[PDB]
Protein backbone atom coordinates (compact mmCIF):
# COMPACT_ATOMS: atom_id res chain seq x y z
CA UNK A 1 0.00 0.00 0.00
CA UNK A 2 2.94 2.35 -0.55
CA UNK A 3 3.53 2.65 -4.38
CA UNK A 4 6.79 4.39 -5.30
CA UNK A 5 6.34 7.70 -7.78
CA UNK A 6 9.26 6.47 -9.89
CA UNK A 7 7.18 3.70 -10.92
CA UNK A 8 3.60 5.60 -11.63
CA UNK A 9 3.77 5.92 -15.62
CA UNK A 10 1.10 8.35 -16.67
CA UNK A 11 -1.07 7.60 -19.29
CA UNK A 12 -4.44 10.62 -19.11
CA UNK A 13 -5.88 13.37 -17.11
CA UNK A 14 -9.36 11.73 -15.55
CA UNK A 15 -10.99 14.92 -14.14
CA UNK A 16 -10.41 17.73 -12.15
CA UNK A 17 -12.95 18.74 -8.99
CA UNK A 18 -12.75 20.43 -5.55
CA UNK A 19 -8.98 21.36 -5.59
CA UNK A 20 -8.22 17.62 -6.84
CA UNK A 21 -7.14 16.14 -9.58
CA UNK A 22 -7.21 12.67 -10.71
CA UNK A 23 -4.89 10.57 -13.31
CA UNK A 24 -4.79 7.24 -15.16
CA UNK A 25 -1.26 5.36 -14.59
CA UNK A 26 0.22 2.45 -14.79
CA UNK A 27 2.16 1.33 -11.60
CA UNK A 28 4.40 -0.69 -13.49
CA UNK A 29 7.56 -1.20 -10.70
CA UNK A 30 8.89 -4.28 -12.92
CA UNK A 31 9.09 -1.62 -15.80
CA UNK A 32 8.13 -4.23 -17.95
CA UNK A 33 4.96 -2.93 -18.97
CA UNK A 34 3.23 -5.67 -16.44
CA UNK A 35 1.49 -3.35 -14.18
CA UNK A 36 -1.88 -2.71 -13.31
CA UNK A 37 -3.44 0.68 -14.36
CA UNK A 38 -4.74 2.87 -11.47
CA UNK A 39 -6.24 5.87 -10.71
CA UNK A 40 -4.05 8.44 -8.72
CA UNK A 41 -5.61 11.62 -7.08
CA UNK A 42 -3.23 14.64 -5.87
CA UNK A 43 -3.91 18.02 -4.95
CA UNK A 44 -4.17 20.93 -7.74
CA UNK A 45 -1.75 22.80 -5.81
CA UNK A 46 -0.85 21.67 -1.98
CA UNK A 47 -1.37 23.62 0.76
CA UNK A 48 -1.08 23.21 4.48
CA UNK A 49 -4.58 23.41 4.64
CA UNK A 50 -5.39 21.30 1.50
CA UNK A 51 -3.17 19.16 2.17
CA UNK A 52 -4.66 18.61 5.71
CA UNK A 53 -8.05 18.39 4.75
CA UNK A 54 -6.48 15.25 1.79
CA UNK A 55 -4.72 13.37 4.50
CA UNK A 56 -8.39 13.24 6.38
CA UNK A 57 -9.93 12.03 2.77
CA UNK A 58 -7.34 9.07 2.70
CA UNK A 59 -8.16 8.53 5.96
CA UNK A 60 -12.08 8.39 5.25
CA UNK A 61 -11.49 6.06 2.10
CA UNK A 62 -9.52 3.58 3.46
CA UNK A 63 -11.67 3.37 6.27
CA UNK A 64 -14.26 2.10 4.03
CA UNK A 65 -14.89 -1.77 2.55
CA UNK A 66 -18.33 -1.78 0.62
CA UNK A 67 -18.76 -3.12 -3.40
CA UNK A 68 -20.34 0.57 -4.04
CA UNK A 69 -17.06 2.36 -3.02
CA UNK A 70 -14.17 2.56 -4.96
CA UNK A 71 -10.93 0.49 -3.53
CA UNK A 72 -8.58 2.64 -1.80
CA UNK A 73 -5.09 0.98 -3.07
CA UNK A 74 -2.82 3.14 -1.07
CA UNK A 75 -0.54 6.24 -1.06
CA UNK A 76 2.50 7.37 -2.78
CA UNK A 77 4.59 10.24 -1.35
CA UNK A 78 3.46 15.42 -2.95
CA UNK A 79 1.03 13.02 -1.46
CA UNK A 80 -0.35 10.72 -3.90
CA UNK A 81 -4.09 8.74 -3.26
CA UNK A 82 -3.84 5.84 -5.59
CA UNK A 83 -7.53 3.89 -5.97
CA UNK A 84 -8.77 0.87 -8.37
CA UNK A 85 -9.14 2.18 -12.17
CA UNK A 86 -13.10 1.82 -13.21
CA UNK A 87 -12.99 1.33 -16.55
CA UNK A 88 -16.23 2.61 -17.53
CA UNK A 89 -15.71 5.91 -15.89
CA UNK A 90 -18.28 8.42 -14.21
CA UNK A 91 -21.92 7.73 -14.20
CA UNK A 92 -23.19 10.97 -15.45
CA UNK A 93 -20.89 10.32 -18.55
CA UNK A 94 -21.88 6.43 -18.96
CA UNK A 95 -25.51 7.44 -18.75
CA UNK A 96 -25.74 10.21 -21.26
CA UNK A 97 -23.13 7.95 -23.89
CA UNK A 98 -25.91 4.44 -23.38
CA UNK A 99 -29.23 6.33 -22.88
CA UNK A 100 -30.95 4.67 -25.31
CA UNK A 101 -29.81 1.33 -23.96
CA UNK A 102 -30.45 1.70 -20.48
CA UNK A 103 -33.87 1.33 -18.58
CA UNK A 104 -35.74 2.26 -15.65
CA UNK A 105 -34.70 -1.34 -14.24
CA UNK A 106 -31.35 -0.95 -14.57
CA UNK A 107 -31.47 3.00 -13.31
CA UNK A 108 -32.88 1.53 -10.22
CA UNK A 109 -30.45 -0.70 -9.68
CA UNK A 110 -28.03 1.67 -9.80
CA UNK A 111 -30.48 3.70 -7.70
CA UNK A 112 -30.45 1.06 -4.89
CA UNK A 113 -26.30 0.63 -5.46
CA UNK A 114 -25.81 4.38 -4.61
CA UNK A 115 -28.65 4.21 -0.97
CA UNK A 116 -26.08 1.17 -0.05
CA UNK A 117 -23.20 3.20 -0.03
CA UNK A 118 -24.30 5.96 1.33
CA UNK A 119 -26.36 4.12 4.07
CA UNK A 120 -23.30 2.21 4.82
CA UNK A 121 -21.22 6.09 5.19
CA UNK A 122 -23.84 6.70 7.58
CA UNK A 123 -23.07 3.79 9.62
CA UNK A 124 -19.38 5.82 10.19
CA UNK A 125 -21.06 8.56 10.80
CA UNK A 126 -20.10 10.38 7.40
CA UNK A 127 -21.14 13.11 5.72
CA UNK A 128 -20.68 13.15 1.85
CA UNK A 129 -21.40 16.25 0.90
CA UNK A 130 -21.09 16.29 -2.66
CA UNK A 131 -23.73 13.08 -3.90
CA UNK A 132 -24.16 13.76 -8.03
CA UNK A 133 -23.71 11.68 -10.73
CA UNK A 134 -20.20 12.89 -11.89
CA UNK A 135 -19.04 11.78 -8.54
CA UNK A 136 -20.64 8.23 -9.33
CA UNK A 137 -18.16 5.76 -11.05
CA UNK A 138 -19.15 2.81 -12.83
CA UNK A 139 -17.38 -0.83 -12.57
CA UNK A 140 -19.41 -2.78 -15.03
CA UNK A 141 -23.12 -2.61 -16.87
CA UNK A 142 -23.75 -4.30 -13.27
CA UNK A 143 -22.51 -1.98 -10.99
CA UNK A 144 -21.53 1.84 -10.05
CA UNK A 145 -19.42 3.18 -6.59
CA UNK A 146 -19.33 6.24 -5.22
CA UNK A 147 -16.14 7.30 -6.11
CA UNK A 148 -15.02 10.29 -4.49
CA UNK A 149 -14.77 11.82 -1.28
CA UNK A 150 -13.32 15.28 -1.35
CA UNK A 151 -16.05 17.23 0.25
CA UNK A 152 -16.76 13.88 3.21
CA UNK A 153 -16.77 15.13 6.60
CA UNK A 154 -16.97 13.11 9.77
CA UNK A 155 -19.72 14.02 12.56
CA UNK A 156 -18.79 15.08 15.76
CA UNK A 157 -19.68 12.76 18.18
CA UNK A 158 -22.71 15.04 19.70
CA UNK A 159 -24.14 16.39 17.24
CA UNK A 160 -26.05 15.21 14.11
CA UNK A 161 -25.28 17.86 11.65
CA UNK A 162 -21.78 19.61 10.89
CA UNK A 163 -21.52 23.21 9.97
CA UNK A 164 -19.09 24.47 7.47
CA UNK A 165 -18.33 26.94 4.32
CA UNK A 166 -15.59 26.36 2.14
CA UNK A 167 -13.84 28.82 -0.28
CA UNK A 168 -14.46 27.76 -3.70
CA UNK A 169 -17.78 27.13 -6.03
CA UNK A 170 -20.18 25.37 -4.51
CA UNK A 171 -22.50 22.51 -6.19
CA UNK A 172 -25.54 24.80 -4.87
CA UNK A 173 -28.04 23.34 -7.22
CA UNK A 174 -27.46 19.91 -5.01
CA UNK A 175 -27.65 21.52 -1.86
CA UNK A 176 -30.34 21.31 0.82
CA UNK A 177 -32.23 24.46 1.95
CA UNK A 178 -30.59 24.04 5.39
CA UNK A 179 -27.07 23.86 3.69
CA UNK A 180 -27.71 26.58 1.66
CA UNK A 181 -28.97 28.78 4.76
CA UNK A 182 -27.13 27.46 7.69
CA UNK A 183 -24.26 25.71 6.01
CA UNK A 184 -25.22 22.46 7.90
CA UNK A 185 -24.12 19.13 6.54
CA UNK A 186 -25.87 15.67 7.60
CA UNK A 187 -27.13 12.41 6.25
CA UNK A 188 -30.54 14.20 5.59
CA UNK A 189 -28.83 16.78 3.80
CA UNK A 190 -27.03 13.74 1.94
CA UNK A 191 -30.75 12.23 1.08
CA UNK A 192 -32.12 15.47 -0.33
CA UNK A 193 -29.17 15.53 -2.73
CA UNK A 194 -29.69 11.90 -3.66
CA UNK A 195 -33.15 12.91 -4.39
CA UNK A 196 -31.16 15.70 -7.16
CA UNK A 197 -29.10 12.45 -8.27
CA UNK A 198 -31.87 10.47 -8.98
CA UNK A 199 -33.63 13.18 -10.96
CA UNK A 200 -29.98 13.65 -12.75
CA UNK A 201 -30.81 9.97 -13.80
CA UNK A 202 -34.18 9.60 -14.61
CA UNK A 203 -33.25 12.97 -17.08
CA UNK A 204 -30.92 10.68 -18.45
CA UNK A 205 -28.51 13.53 -18.33
CA UNK A 206 -30.32 15.84 -20.76
CA UNK A 207 -28.43 19.18 -20.98
CA UNK A 208 -31.36 21.45 -21.02
CA UNK A 209 -32.67 19.21 -17.99
CA UNK A 210 -29.77 19.72 -15.77
CA UNK A 211 -30.39 21.04 -12.23
CA UNK A 212 -28.70 24.15 -13.15
CA UNK A 213 -30.19 24.80 -15.75
CA UNK A 214 -33.87 24.18 -14.21
CA UNK A 215 -33.26 25.73 -11.12
CA UNK A 216 -31.90 28.83 -13.27
CA UNK A 217 -35.20 29.10 -15.63
CA UNK A 218 -37.20 29.40 -12.50
CA UNK A 219 -35.22 31.64 -10.91
CA UNK A 220 -34.91 33.90 -14.47
CA UNK A 221 -24.54 37.25 -8.15
CA UNK A 222 -27.56 36.78 -5.71
CA UNK A 223 -28.54 33.51 -7.54
CA UNK A 224 -28.14 31.47 -4.15
CA UNK A 225 -30.62 34.25 -2.44
CA UNK A 226 -33.13 33.61 -5.08
CA UNK A 227 -32.71 29.58 -4.87
CA UNK A 228 -33.55 29.63 -1.73
CA UNK A 229 -36.42 31.90 -1.61
CA UNK A 230 -37.79 29.20 -4.57
CA UNK A 231 -36.95 26.22 -2.25
CA UNK A 232 -38.91 27.68 1.09
CA UNK A 233 -41.45 28.41 -1.61
CA UNK A 234 -42.10 25.09 -2.30
CA UNK A 235 -40.72 25.26 -6.22
CA UNK A 236 -38.60 22.10 -7.44
CA UNK A 237 -37.26 20.44 -10.24
CA UNK A 238 -39.87 19.18 -12.30
CA UNK A 239 -40.84 15.07 -12.93
CA UNK A 240 -38.41 14.11 -15.75
CA UNK A 241 -39.85 13.11 -19.23
CA UNK A 242 -41.18 9.54 -18.72
CA UNK A 243 -40.59 9.52 -15.05
CA UNK A 244 -43.31 7.56 -13.14
CA UNK A 245 -45.26 9.40 -10.17
CA UNK A 246 -43.78 7.06 -7.79
CA UNK A 247 -40.17 7.31 -8.71
CA UNK A 248 -40.87 11.13 -8.61
CA UNK A 249 -42.49 10.77 -5.35
CA UNK A 250 -39.32 9.29 -4.05
CA UNK A 251 -37.53 12.37 -5.41
CA UNK A 252 -40.18 15.11 -3.80
CA UNK A 253 -40.07 13.16 -0.33
CA UNK A 254 -36.19 13.54 -0.02
CA UNK A 255 -36.67 17.28 -0.85
CA UNK A 256 -38.66 17.89 2.22
CA UNK A 257 -38.38 21.47 3.45
CA UNK A 258 -38.30 19.44 6.85
CA UNK A 259 -34.84 17.92 7.78
CA UNK A 260 -36.15 15.41 10.09
CA UNK A 261 -39.18 14.09 7.47
CA UNK A 262 -36.34 13.50 4.95
CA UNK A 263 -36.28 9.44 4.06
CA UNK A 264 -33.87 7.18 5.53
CA UNK A 265 -31.38 5.73 3.24
CA UNK A 266 -32.41 2.44 4.39
CA UNK A 267 -35.96 2.91 3.40
CA UNK A 268 -34.77 4.55 0.51
CA UNK A 269 -33.15 1.21 -0.91
CA UNK A 270 -36.76 -0.94 0.15
CA UNK A 271 -38.62 1.48 -1.51
CA UNK A 272 -36.35 1.08 -4.62
CA UNK A 273 -35.64 -2.72 -4.02
CA UNK A 274 -39.79 -3.16 -4.43
CA UNK A 275 -40.38 -0.61 -7.37
CA UNK A 276 -37.49 -2.89 -8.59
CA UNK A 277 -39.49 -6.35 -8.49
CA UNK A 278 -42.70 -4.67 -9.11
CA UNK A 279 -41.77 -4.21 -13.16
CA UNK A 280 -39.80 -7.28 -13.28
C1 LIG B 1 -15.80 14.11 -10.84
N1 LIG B 1 -14.65 14.41 -10.00
S1 LIG B 1 -13.16 14.27 -10.61
O1 LIG B 1 -13.32 14.68 -11.98
O2 LIG B 1 -12.26 14.99 -9.78
C2 LIG B 1 -12.81 12.53 -10.46
C3 LIG B 1 -12.12 11.90 -11.51
C4 LIG B 1 -11.79 10.55 -11.42
C5 LIG B 1 -12.19 9.80 -10.27
C6 LIG B 1 -11.86 8.36 -10.12
C7 LIG B 1 -11.51 7.88 -8.83
C8 LIG B 1 -11.17 6.53 -8.63
C9 LIG B 1 -11.21 5.65 -9.72
C10 LIG B 1 -11.57 6.12 -11.00
N2 LIG B 1 -11.59 5.28 -12.05
C11 LIG B 1 -11.92 5.70 -13.28
C12 LIG B 1 -12.25 7.04 -13.48
C13 LIG B 1 -12.61 7.61 -14.80
C14 LIG B 1 -12.38 6.87 -15.97
C15 LIG B 1 -12.69 7.44 -17.23
O3 LIG B 1 -12.52 6.74 -18.42
C16 LIG B 1 -12.60 5.31 -18.49
C17 LIG B 1 -13.21 8.72 -17.31
O4 LIG B 1 -13.49 9.27 -18.55
C18 LIG B 1 -12.46 10.09 -19.16
C19 LIG B 1 -13.42 9.46 -16.14
O5 LIG B 1 -13.95 10.74 -16.27
C20 LIG B 1 -14.35 11.59 -15.16
C21 LIG B 1 -13.09 8.90 -14.89
N3 LIG B 1 -12.20 7.92 -12.44
C22 LIG B 1 -11.86 7.48 -11.20
C23 LIG B 1 -12.90 10.44 -9.23
C24 LIG B 1 -13.20 11.81 -9.32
Amino acid sequence: TQFEERHLKFLQQLGKGNFGSVEMCRYDPLQDNTGEVVAVKKLQHSTEEHLRDFEREIEILKSLQHDNIVKYKGVCYNLKLIMEYLPYGSLRDYLQKHKERIDHIKLLQYTSQICKGMEYLGTKRYIHRDLATRNILVENENRVKIGDFGLTKVLPQDKEYYKVKEPGESPIFWYAPESLTESKFSVASDVWSFGVVLYELFTYIEKSKSPPAEFMRMIGQMIVFHLIELLKNNGRLPRPDGCPDEIYMIMTECWNNNVNQRPSFRDLALRVDQIRDNMA
